[PDB]
């Protein structure tokens, strides 16, 4: 019964690793993304919350009745 299949990683398909390319880890739904393909950086994942763009766009609202 699939309810939530736990494939986690970046959207490039590259590699998830800050010393070549920044990532942040989306706290929200356990997913490994990188920082810049999220139009985010390194130095502030030290201080600000950070995700991938699927949970910003599910934050907002859907054109459904
Ligand atoms: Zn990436
Ligand atoms: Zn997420």
């Amino acid at each position: 019964f699939n309810t939530s299949d736990y494939r986690f990683e970046c959207i490039c398909g590259e590699l998830d690793q800050i010393d070549r390319k920044p990532r942040v880890q989306c706290l929200k739904c356990h997913l490994w993304q990188h920082a810049k393909c999220v139009n985010y950086d390194e130095k502030n994942l030290k201080i600000k919350p950070f995700y991938c763009p699927h949970c910003l766009v599910a934050m907002e609202p859907v054109s459904t009745r």
